[PDB]
């Protein structure tokens, strides 16, 4: 009996929280919120063959798990100590009530399934689970039997068969959850071991679909970059699942369960800043804000969904090395430290139990870590992070591998663009709420930052669900040195003939973009969007212009055709509703500061150049804009886009196909990085088309010597010329070579 005790005690201490006083602040007062909560519930539950409570009918299935949401509001009342409602037998009276009317109308075995699945597989299960768990000695053996058997019917062995379909990546770690908490509670040691092993196919890197890959990038839904949301929610049911077992005889063993402790650092972390996790791997859910059933009202946004991610790295973390925990820890430290936006102590979508898990962190001795200047090429994504002293940047691409967006259950219709070259960023030192305030909710979907697309008019959901829509391209990736990056994409446009090639080299404080071959048959024009910058409500930011550059105060800048370049500042007012069918209606306005470039009607190989500078001075700009030295453009063209930085000892160049640029030549499609560094060099060659077949890159420059290479790295030739062969791979990774100068 002790061994199924002794988990339902643990799973207890990690879903209601340990060692805290319910007096301290800010417990205290999370508590009496959750009393409050509960007393209000319980007043307005109305049973009836249909629903829980008004306004909530059981078709659509989101109706019943709203209802075991607000049943596990109750039982936290009922449980924990300082919610004013601690032990109160009318409260117990009504929740026995309200699982015994969900296990009668809706819940059980008797109901075929209708709507959608993750409702009934995972949303009200671990619900059910975690009550029962809770109100376990005062249920009786008839209920924890019946919520077992409902499990077993909507869950059963067979969901955790195959790695595929509804089971794979955050879905699998999630039916695990259900199940291990049914084994547990059900003492049925089988059910236990069957949720342990079917977590196994969660850990290994993958190469397509689902899951995490050796670059760092996270898939879900087959062909979505979606490492902050998914991504946290595998990690979070990983955390919760490992430290449960932890010690047990179904503790998890698989060796691979140090894969997912190394994508901490690897996967996850780059993509957070200051607190936020980047939209650009948040998939359909940057769409949410303000959800009509979330009784908290808190708005999710890049910063709702960072600190879901931090919370999950909290958990995690129990279980981890004192090396890795130390490291976690000092960069936990740090993100609470430097998020202004939504406070990570107080946040309030936490429970008391990850108050005091990220408390413990806060209070814990160590130093507080910066997030590192650098670059993380996300390739299995179409995914890349730039950080420099003065601004952080996510870039958003799209390929054969990677939808264009998401959308489905009413969710994110216009996110058409958001994978059509879309660079986000923020000026470094400064408040991180550029898209977390009102951005998405009023933003123009067609004038997303750093794309260019067609301003042809879109139908809501074009090109289809859950990542239907992918362009029909290969070469989309780059090649990075681990702090600065070429990358390109070749772009086909969503719902639209547009085509262009899409280039940008991530330099030590600027990004430099190259657009080329920009072609289109829609019969409307095509723009390029040199930024599209939310401003606040009221913002009076001023926009300063010159010659060849504009200026945003408070936000940086962009050197570009002073009078090829458009400007428009607008007031939008726009609701969550808009954008979402589950959301709330209330309408708000953002000021909005936008910048773009206007190729006319139906080009015909047209073409840009333009550099971002956030985080810069207005002077910064009016320098680098004069200054004919600092960046040569070697090539420009649907061949290939190439610049030269001497500044960095830089050249890098994206070649379309086999070609020339500058000193760089290739005999096929190929993404070159040099690098000199006083009398040695480092060249760096990724293959983006990923036909893994062999290609040779010459770099006209006298080299003595070879002093490293990679394994896949030939050397042909030293003397007058750099002369390599290189097997590229199939996966996009960037090949190195380091060299001696003559
Ligand atoms: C990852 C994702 O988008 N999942 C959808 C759910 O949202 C997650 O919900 C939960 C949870 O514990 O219920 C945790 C994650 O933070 C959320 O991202 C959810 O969608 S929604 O209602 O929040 O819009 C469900 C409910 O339908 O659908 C999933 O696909
Ligand atoms: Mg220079």
């Amino acid at each position: 009996a002790d061994p199924y005790d002794a988990l339902r005690r643990r799973w207890l201490g990690i879903t209601l929280g340990t060692g805290y006083d319910p007096a301290a602040e800010p417990y205290a007062s999370r508590l009496a919120e959750t009393g409050e909560r509960a007393r209000e519930h319980r007043a307005t539950m109305a049973p009836t063959p249909t629903s829980l409570w008004p306004g909530h009918p059981f078709d659509p299935p989101a109706g019943i798990t709203f209802a075991y949401g607000r049943l596990w509001t109750m039982t936290e009342a009922y449980v924990q100590e300082g919610t004013g409602a601690t032990g109160d037998p009318a409260l117990l009276a009504d929740i026995l009530r309200g699982l015994d009317h969900l296990s009668a109308t809706v819940y059980h075995p008797a109901t075929t399934r209708y709507g959608n699945w993750w409702e009934w597989q995972i949303g009200s299960p671990r619900l059910l689970m975690d009550i029962t768990a809770a109100l376990y000695d005062h249920l009786g053996a008839d209920r924890v039997a019946a919520a077992c058997a409902a499990v077993d019917h909507f869950v059963p062995d067979a969901m955790l068969g195959a790695y595929t379909g509804t089971s794979t990546g955050a879905n699998r770690v999630d039916l695990c959850r259900s199940v291990a908490l049914r084994g547990v509670l059900g003492r049925a040691p089988a059910k236990i071991a069957l949720a342990r092993d079917a977590l196994s196919p969660v850990f290994p890197y993958v190469t397509k679909g689902d899951g995490l890959y050796a670059d760092g990038s996270f898939v879900q839904h087959t062909w979505v970059a979606y490492s902050g949301t998914y991504g946290q929610v595998m990690l979070d049911g990983l955390g919760r699942l490992f430290t449960l077992l932890a010690g047990s005889e179904w503790e998890v063993t698989d060796p691979g369960r140090q894969l997912v402790l190394d994508s901490v650092e690897h996967a996850y972390a780059p993509l957070i800043h200051d607190g936020l996790v980047m939209d650009t791997v948040n998939g359909r859910a940057i769409s949410r804000g303000y959800l009509k059933s979330d009784d908290l009202h808190v708005m999710r946004s890049d910063h709702f969904h960072g600190q879901q991610l931090i919370a999950a790295m909290a958990v995690l973390a129990g279980g981890a090395s004192n090396a890795e925990r130390e490291r976690w820890h000092a960069r936990i430290k740090g993100w609470i430290e430097r998020d202004t936006v939504t406070p990570v102590l107080t946040a309030p979508q936490f429970p008391v139990a990850d108050l005091t898990r990220l408390h413990a962190i806060a209070d814990a001795p160590g130093e507080a870590a910066p997030e590192p200047v650098g670059h993380h090429l996300f390739a299995a994504m179409d995914r890349a992070v730039h950080r420099r002293p003065a601004f952080t940047a996510g870039l958003a691409m799209a390929s054969d591998r990677i939808a264009h967006y998401e959308c489905g259950n009413g969710e994110n219709p216009r996110g058409w663009h958001t994978g059509a070259g879309m660079l986000t960023w923020w000026a470094n030192g400064t408040r991180a709420d550029q898209y977390t305030d009102w951005f998405w909710p009023t933003v123009d979907w067609y004038r997303l930052p750093g794309t260019t697309v067609s301003t042809k008019r879109l139908a809501d959901r074009a090109g289809g669900e859950w990542g239907a829509p992918k362009p029909d391209v290969r070469w989309v990736g780059g090649a990075t040195d681990g702090e600065y990056a070429a990358v390109g994409q070749h772009l086909k446009g969503l719902g639209s003939t547009l085509e262009a090639r899409k280039s940008w080299f991530f330099l030590d404080d600027a990004v430099v973009c190259l657009g080329a071959g920009i072609t289109c048959a829609d019969g409307v024009p095509v723009e390029t969007v040199v930024d599209n910058r939310n401003l606040g409500e009221g913002g009076t930011q001023a926009l300063v212009r010159g010659r060849h550059w504009a200026h945003l105060e408070g936000h940086g800048g962009w050197i570009v055709p002073g009078g090829a370049l458009r400007t428009l500042r607008e007031d939008r007012t726009g609701a969550w509703s808009d954008i979402n069918t589950t959301s709330t209606t209330e309408r708000r306005t953002r000021r909005w500061q936008t910048l773009w470039l206007d190729h006319g009607t139906d080009p015909a190989g047209a073409d840009y150049v333009y550099t971002v500078m956030p985080g810069a001075s207005r002077a910064a700009l009016a320098r680098r804009a004069a200054d004919r030295h600092w960046l040569t453009v070697l090539a420009n063209d649907d061949r290939r886009q190439a610049v030269s930085v001497p500044s960095l000892g830089l050249t890098a160049a994206n070649f379309w196909q086999a070609g020339t640029a500058g000193p760089l030549t290739t005999t096929a499609g190929a993404s070159v990085l040099v690098r000199r560094r006083g009398r040695t060099a480092t060249l760096r060659v990724s293959e983006p088309p990923r036909t893994g077949e062999a290609l040779e890159i010459v770099w006209d420059h006298p080299v003595g010597a070879v002093l490293r290479a990679d394994e896949t790295v030939e050397i042909l030739a030293t003397g007058r010329r750099l002369h390599l062969r290189v097997t590229p791979g199939v996966v996009c990774t960037t090949h190195e070579c380091e060299v001696t100068l003559s």
